[PDB]
């Protein structure tokens, strides 16, 4: 068995499943985007995937990035029947800076980059190519949905 | 196998529905009314029981729109098999204090405004009775017998 | 039909699977972490687990503790070939405090237990051997990936 990726921009990349041991496959972001304290955004991977029937795929977070950022990506639930671009769902958690600016912006690694702008400290920016998500495919179980008034079985 | 049982806790419950045959999961809706102002947290009930068998979890989980689009942030549940109580949609309003600015309207799970019969927060979401706020997705587990050891074995694959 | 488990210290303690029904298998904290407003942090469990390949581990979050307090799990991913310390993720997402300081902390059950030192208050503090998370192993679908310029069947 093997799974069909579709690139739609040059700016896209092939996932990874690097090792053998890995769960998933390594997700980058196709654009570079400046994400505010606070702010929210739909990272676009231009990438499809065409996930067979009975699966499910688990666009989810990175544990470096998750443990050293505010970035925070929502787990995304891809669908067998979805063939278009694949969007990282995140948010900037930093505080608002109400003021301070640096001349400087975080990366996904947690270190300080060079900016062209003065931004608000706490500003994240993910550059294109960056290790963004990862996508765990796990097979699923849908049945038909029986109503009934009791169970036959026993916070 | 290839059958869920169900059961609807009130007339305020609604049928979990599988809209595609392409669908991993199956959207759930609301089964109460609730104003959430910045910051709040609340467990939506649901009106619904389900019965998953053994070998299986349930993931009652948020929708890519609602998340996107709103404050509104839905913390993955869990559901165990041989759980028989009335799932909670375990949520919050994760918009900031909106200090003592107040509109007369209320934002949806869409994101959009509606008018409302008290004047309240700027930021404060209304779940309404019957909206599909977060969807079910089922998956087996592996739930082995644990062995302690000094030391690792190598494994064979799965 | 068995997972290898190595418990790494004194402070750690063999994860339970709660009815034996349950999906998952609590963990718990080896150590004290006393945790202010808007802090992250990674607890260890020190505990090792052996997940074979063709599954992933899913460090994820307790619904008591989700729901009653502002700690917040970042689900995590545990690989096969990852035989270190299992970490939570964890941050507590409580308001920054004014300056508002009490004698007493948070527990992560929600109720308040007096402390050694007049912490700021929405503080949380993780002792040693609470039941902090769980953790769910599913089995995965790893294939090959092919490169496509247009979908089939
Ligand atoms: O909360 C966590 C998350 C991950 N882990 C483990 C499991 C996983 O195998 C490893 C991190 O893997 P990820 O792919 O989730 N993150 P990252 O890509 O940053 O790590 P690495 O560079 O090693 O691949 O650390 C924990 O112990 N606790
Ligand atoms: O972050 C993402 C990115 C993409 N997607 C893709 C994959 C999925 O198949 C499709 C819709 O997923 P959801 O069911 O979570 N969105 P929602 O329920 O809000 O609307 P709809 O089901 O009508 O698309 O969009 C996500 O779900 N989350
Ligand atoms: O959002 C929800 C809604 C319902 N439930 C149900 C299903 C689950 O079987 C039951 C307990 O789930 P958890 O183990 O994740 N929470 P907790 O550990 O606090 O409860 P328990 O002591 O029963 O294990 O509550 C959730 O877990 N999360
Ligand atoms: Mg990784
Ligand atoms: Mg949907
Ligand atoms: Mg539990």
């Amino acid at each position: 068995n093997t799974l069909q990726v579709r690139l739609l921009s040059e700016n896209a990349r092939m996932p990874e499943r690097n090792h053998k041991t890995d769960a998933g496959y390594d997700i980058f972001s196709a654009e570079t985007v400046v994400l505010e304290p606070q702010e929210k955004a739909v990272i676009k991977t231009d990438v499809a995937v065409s996930i067979p029937e009975g699966y499910v795929g688990l666009l989810t977070s990175r544990s470096g990035v998750s443990s050293k950022t505010h970035l925070v990506i929502e787990t995304g639930k891809i669908d067998a029947g979805y063939h278009g671009n694949l969007g990282i769902n995140i948010k900037n958690n930093a505080i608002a800076s109400n003021g301070y600016i640096t001349p400087g912006v975080f990366d996904i690694k947690g270190e300080i980059d060079l900016s062209d702008a003065i931004r608000q400290y706490g500003t994240y920016q993910i550059n294109e190519g960056d290790k963004l998500a990862q996508l765990v495919i796990v097979p699923i179980w849908t049945p038909e949905l029986k109503q009934v008034e009791e169970f036959e079985s026993v916070f």
